[PDB]
């Protein structure tokens, strides 16, 4: 089916009471005194595709004579996208497009819309106008540049970013410093300054700030990182592995042991590489921290690696970044593509090449609060396309989430969405102007680069193509995550990221029940087990519901950990950026179950783990 | 008698072992190795001599053809009253003078120094090079404002410097943040950040961090502050920036004050007798918080309003302009005691050559903020003081706990004022004139004198230099009286202005007993009462101790608040900046005792007050 004909489908189709509130409370724009400058879905469509297609002013290939006509057609199909909720930019791209223009410009008519009214919305955007979820700053082994840190944090938080940091810099505890010959704090110790400062800046009531703190596995305070909470309330942990997943494997395997050491510090010890796993797993299995996150896979495929070098994710972990470096996301809710038995694959090609055009327009609007971020993001324009919807697909497709099936159907659709967001940066490119940094990057200083593992899908030799084709023309240096859509999935009504549903019905903090169970369970047989099912949270053992339903309609902890894990890897292939996902595990889970999905996480392409533990906390 | 013979009667006298324990611990340089560069106090002496004497490179008066000369004998004569602990820099100086410099030019013999050896050090002086002990720096009403200041801070204590804020420019708590439409956390949230900030930050082992943090008594958030005390490294003051009559006025009137700020909309009247009990209260329990008179403090300031004071360092001596710094140095007085009187001869000498050594400070002081910088020299503020004055009283047999020792105070104070001020001319004359003396009061005013004098007959003279300085002056400010906690320690002499905590008490097991004691009571007697003096902490009870020892030899509980308060008059009445003076209270003093202290205060001259109530805390 035609794109726009899919639009004629979902357009009219309203947000769900739940979603409405959603919106109300933290994404409808207010003025100065408090009153709503939006109260409709619609509002924000609009004045977020007309922010976004504002970029088109700055492209080359458009004459001064036919701007006007081509900058109102991307802001209609921009438009009509958002509001059928096929496609979402990641939260901040709503809260803040527009800040600084005039309110009688953001939401006029389309067609009254002139080319002056455009460059004034281009010309009035201020300096909170920050449209990006993904952060990474450095933290420098100097007093002046763990505060200047500090500062950066806050200054992200204010806007509502979210940003992540390696504290490996940082000497470790005891260490001599020069400068007083006294003995350094540790950066576990900083770590806690860091959470202090969050504590007391956020961007109101909309977005609390929200952090990552990695440290490497052989920095010599790794245990006391590694039990740093059990204080750090802002913080998510994760271990950082900037050696080859292969090589780290490989030591546990031979009962190896790893030398933890410092270039400014004489601290040295040696542990065995098994006990520091056992102490990772065992506080993961307590309280969910600290997770994995494999920096030297991340560097295996990033473009621009060893000149740039990816040290720290973001605080979900979905984006590995370089230094300074930010990275804006947007996610197709694929579960609306469903389409008598099928994934409409027509639709969704024109989709990825629009949500492509979208998330790079995106960087030339968005306004950051320091200019490290903003010359880092020039140079390598990297995005971040996701899905969200996944689960529900599965459910339409009568596909069970813990199967080979789902996975396999899982790397096919990750693979194609990977062809035509590559494909659309080469046009992109060739339209616009190449990243300024494509020509020291390996997708033009190497033969058969590609940014990620691939093996599960017929469409591999065409994504190689198309790799090569990037050596000449590439507006990005990668396109593709899978983040967690924690607000944007309910916006849309649908599931979250490729998580499988937590519950089939619940309530949130009013009533949630899964659309997609009442349409294919018989009201009568539902209406009854109805109860049992909320307080039970699953179908498995409800007697009486048909086997065909059960196998289909799994909830995550119906799934099995390899299972979570394998259908992260499935996907893994075909991001190059990484991918938020958490492995659910069982309450009757062991610590040497946590070692094994570990373990089997080194010998997958996964680029990081989470594990969560049911009745952890 | 001349200085020269006084140098001669102590410079071959060692510290005391108690001295020589505090600076093997933290005064004598050592390498990167540990090993000790310096290994007595006299080591310390040339060190610092020769480091503050190369500033007379700068001298414009000077021939190339006798500049080695001149730098040799300042050299010398640093030295000499350096080594006999006559005056004594304040600690910072004492640690970082000369880091940077090749070892092998801080020690040689003076004699082996060439013009060429002098640049050397002069060049080399790192960026630690920090000799100054108190500094201010502002906290303005934003993010980025405030985690600026919270870096400066870091910064600052890093090299060892001691600094204060006045935070009322930060909008009360639930202020209205119209950049993100939220809620302000108020200055008290924010001052918990500077604190968990300072709490990983030191000069080694040498100090910890010390603050000050100011609210005005009309900010909004005035009543939580006041019980603020997780703010471990603050000490708090109430800053009052209006006149101090009209605040006694309102008081006697008992009339209301309205609580506002200009970035908030919401305002409250309270009644100021209740605000000010709430402060006795809280300073009652736990000492804190105390008053800084600002407004007393910008009375005297020759370069208000032009500059304004909003803020004192943390023991309160030095009310100091945003970003201004300024080095302290003591004269210990005991040691001019000679037959019966002060030797006004040697003492004129040493005020002139300690005020050529403080002013030199400047030129070889290296600050870690260029707005610092900039202002200390714009200004070159001096904090010449004073220790060993309660020792002096017991030779000169005056109890401190009268208007005997008030007015000899108030005469000894006029007395350096006077030739202290003298030299200042006499510099501003030789080296050039403090770059905003044309826009302070002693050029556009007549008749300014920065300090209300009154209980002197030297008030004429000073008078006369005072308009003297009009033409020529060197320094915008010179004296203070600080706690000298340290430096007082080195000189084996009695603290400040300060009276005796104890007369004896046990070191580590040694007996330690007042020198002067010593040396004035029957050594039988002493042996026989040592025992009950230590128990009970005074001799007042002390039966069979002579009337005349008892009156004389009084420690601090000895003496009554009003009569400590009187004490602190006397000297403020000749000092141009504060002055730190602890007002001790008996545990048996009410809060009704500590409000009376407060309101003798503002009809005083002092500019503000610390109480500190025994067994409080
Ligand atoms: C000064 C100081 C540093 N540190 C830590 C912070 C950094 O991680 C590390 C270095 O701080 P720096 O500010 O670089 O100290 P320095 O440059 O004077 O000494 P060096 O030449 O040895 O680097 O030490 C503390 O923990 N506490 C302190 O007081
Ligand atoms: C952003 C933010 C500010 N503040 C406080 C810090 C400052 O004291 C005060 C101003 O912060 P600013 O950073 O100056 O906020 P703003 O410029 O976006 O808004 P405005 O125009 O109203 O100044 O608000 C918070 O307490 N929490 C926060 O999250
Ligand atoms: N500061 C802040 N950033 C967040 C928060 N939630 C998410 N982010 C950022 O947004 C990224 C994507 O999260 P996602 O759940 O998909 O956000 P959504 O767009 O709001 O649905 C995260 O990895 C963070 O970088 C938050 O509560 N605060
Ligand atoms: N950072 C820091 N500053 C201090 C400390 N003690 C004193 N200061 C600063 O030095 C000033 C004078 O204090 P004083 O006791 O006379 O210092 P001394 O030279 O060490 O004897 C104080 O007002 C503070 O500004 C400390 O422990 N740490
Ligand atoms: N170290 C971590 N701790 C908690 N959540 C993490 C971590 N790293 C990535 N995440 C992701 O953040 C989200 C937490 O709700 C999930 O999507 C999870 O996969
Ligand atoms: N608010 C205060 N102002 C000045 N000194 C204080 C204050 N609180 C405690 N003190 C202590 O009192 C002495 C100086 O008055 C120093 O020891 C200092 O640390
Ligand atoms: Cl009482
Ligand atoms: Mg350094
Ligand atoms: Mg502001």
């Amino acid at each position: 089916m035609k794109l726009s004909d899919l639009i004629s489908r979902w357009i009219d189709v309203e947000p769900s009471k739940n979603a409405q509130i959603i919106l109300r409370d933290r994404y409808f724009m207010k003025d100065l005194d408090g009153n709503y400058l939006e109260t409709k879905w619609e509002d924000v469509a609009r004045r977020v595709a007309r922010v976004v297609a504002t970029a088109e002013l700055l492209n080359p290939s458009y004459k001064k004579n036919e701007k006007l006509d081509r900058i109102k057609e991307w802001e209609d199909i921009f438009f009509r996208v958002l509001k059928a909720r096929l496609f979402i930019p990641n939260s901040p791209t709503l809260f803040n497009a527009g800040l600084g223009v005039k309110h009688d410009l953001l939401w006029k008519p389309i067609d009254q819309m002139t080319l002056e009214d455009y460059e004034e919305i281009y010309r009035s955007r201020n300096h909170l106008h920050m449209l990006s979820a993904c952060f990474v700053v450095p933290v420098g082994d100097s007093i002046e540049e763990i505060f200047e840190a500090v500062k950066e944090y806050a200054l992200i938080t204010k806007v509502g970013g979210g940003v992540g940091s390696n504290f490996s810099e940082l000497r470790p505890k005891g260490s001599f410093v020069a400068g007083t010959h006294g003995k350094a704090s540790g950066p576990v110790s900083f770590m806690h300054v860091f959470n202090s400062a969050i504590s007391v800046v956020k961007q109101g009531s909309r977005r609390r700030g929200a952090l990552m703190g990695i440290l490497n596995i052989n920095h010599p305070d790794i245990e006391e990182f590694i039990d740093a909470k059990k204080v750090l309330n802002f913080f998510n942990l994760s271990v950082g592995f900037p050696m080859d997943k292969k090589e780290i494997l490989k030591l546990y395997e031979e009962d190896g042991e790893l030398e933890l050491s410092h270039p400014r510090s004489t601290i040295r010890k040696k542990v065995k590489i098994r006990e520091l796993f056992r102490k990772i797993a065992t506080n993961a299995w307590k309280s969910g921290d600290p997770g994995l996150a494999f920096l030297g896979e991340m560097n295996k495929y990033y473009p621009l690696y060893p000149h740039r070098k990816i040290n720290s994710t973001n605080p979900c972990g979905e984006i590995g970044l370089s230094d300074y470096e930010a990275c804006n996301l947007g996610s197709i809710d694929v579960a609306k593509f469903y389409n008598n038995g099928f994934v409409d694959l027509e639709a969704l090609q024109e989709l990825v090449q629009i949500a492509v055009r979208f998330l790079d327009n995106v960087i030339d609007v968005n306004v950051f609060p320091i200019d490290k971020i903003t010359k880092a993001v020039k140079e390598s324009r990297r995005l971040g396309l996701g899905i969200m919807g996944f689960a529900d697909l599965l459910y339409k497709l009568e596909i069970p989430y813990n199967s080979q099936e789902a996975r396999d159907f899982a790397a096919n659709l990750m693979a194609f969405i990977a062809l035509h967001a590559h494909r659309t940066s080469y046009e992109l490119g060739k339209e616009k102007g190449n990243f300024p940094l494509l020509e020291i990057s390996r997708y033009r200083t190497e033969d058969n680069f590609v940014p990620f593992a691939m093996g599960m899908s017929n469409y591999d030799d065409e994504i190689r193509e198309v790799m090569k084709m990037t050596k000449e023309f590439r507006r990005n240096v990668a396109l593709l995550t899978i983040a967690p859509t924690g607000s944007i999935s309910n916006i849309a009504d649908t599931s979250s990221g490729l998580e499988p549903n937590f519950l089939l019905a619940y309530t949130r903090f009013l009533l949630y029940v899964n659309q997609v169970l009442r349409e294919k369970l018989n009201p009568e047989i539902l209406k009854r087990i109805e109860k049992e099912l909320i307080e039970k949270g699953s179908l498995k053992d409800i007697p009486d519901v048909p086997e065909k339903i059960k196998k289909v309609f799994v909830v995550a902890l119906d799934i099995d950990p390899m299972d979570h894990l394998l259908m992260q890897d499935a996907f893994q292939r075909y991001v190059d950026n990484n991918i938020s996902k958490t492995i659910n595990m069982p309450q009757s889970a062991t610590v040497d179950d946590v070692l094994n999905v570990y373990l089997e996480a080194l010998r997958t392409n996964v680029r990081g783990i989470t594990v969560y533990r049911d009745g952890s906390l």
